[PDB]
DNA sequence: CCT
């Protein structure tokens, strides 16, 4: 396996462009009130399958939740596609308004494989240019994220990796 | 600054082209018996600075007294350039041997800056083909570095960036 | 400088 440690209170930014697994891989790791979507805050703004006229309001509400878990000492991990710069950034700010690491995975898959995985969900799918740009987006964000404040940053290259990785959380 | 979180007991692997400042970097860092060079052990089997022939030896000797140190649970930093994957394999089998975090640190600096220090230093210079060799397989071995087993792995990308380290050692 |  590919060991993982993250300390107990840990805020544990996914990145990947969609169809990369994020949301697999969260639900196999983690407890389900630990994950916060950007889908899911998405659903509270509307009543519409993933509605893209209230993504400002959804990311809002995102930013407020995690938070109020942080304040409360709880570890969260936030399931959101997070490879712009402009994204993550409030999420290292209020990890550290809350004496919390934060911890960047990334799902540094060839775009194939999302495009290819994109085809076959039985949830939702995306038009080939998102993710396209997603995955320049996230290959671009790489090199910077210890400098931006990730102080763990574990970078994961195919499927295989995905597969193995373990987390070891810390008290 | 850049914080570094390693645990109390860890093995720490500098990686880096000569002439990149790993000793300096060690010494600014680390007590003196802490840090295990190549150039020491050496310097155990010959008395000829330029004796070529007792490299396998004084590996030998320095992954025999990094094991010991790990047994007797100390932190140990090996301070040798640690660009060849077969270099580095050893030294993650010892960490695992004795329940020790490896850890890599890795001086990314561009083959330019390594060369001009070599070229200004006044204790022991290298030909400039070797640190063209040495920076080719550093930036080779950062992408796979997880995989090998490296449970932290810190990339450090300009000599700013090195100045700014400081290390936060957790128990 | 793991030649
Ligand atoms: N074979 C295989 N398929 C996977 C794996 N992980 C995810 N998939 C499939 O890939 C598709 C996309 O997975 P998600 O976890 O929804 O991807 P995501 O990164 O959350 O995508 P967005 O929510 O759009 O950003 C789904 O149909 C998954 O079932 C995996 O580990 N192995
Ligand atoms: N300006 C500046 N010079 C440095 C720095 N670090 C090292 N140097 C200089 O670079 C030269 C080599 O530094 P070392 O620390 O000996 O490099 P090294 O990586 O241990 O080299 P090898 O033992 O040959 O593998 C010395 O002359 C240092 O004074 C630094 O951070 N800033
Ligand atoms: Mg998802
Ligand atoms: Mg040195």
């Amino acid at each position: 396996s590919m060991k993982l440690t993250i300390p107990e209170l840990s805020l544990v930014v996914l990145i990947g462009s969609s169809g990369s697994g994020k949301s697999t891989f969260a639900k196999k790791h983690f407890k389900p009130t630990e994950v916060i979507s950007s889908d899911f805050c998405r659903g509270l703004m509307s009543d519409d399958e993933n509605d893209q006229t209230v993504t400002g309001a959804a990311f809002d509400v995102l930013h407020y939740i995690v938070s109020k878990r942080l304040q409360l000492g709880k570890l969260t991990v936030v399931d959101a596609t997070n490879v712009q710069e402009s994204a993550r950034k409030p999420l290292i700010e209020i990890a550290k308004d809350y004496h919390c690491f934060p911890v960047a995975v990334v799902f540094n898959l060839p775009e194939k494989v999302c495009q290819e995985r994109n085809k076959n969900r039985t949830d939702r799918q995306v038009e080939e240019y998102v993710i396209r740009k997603h995955t320049q987006q996230m290959k671009k964000s790489i090199k910077g994220l210890q400098r931006e404040g990730f102080r763990y940053v574990y970078i994961l290259n195919s499927p295989e990796e995905v597969e193995e990785v373990v987390f070891e959380r810390q008290p």
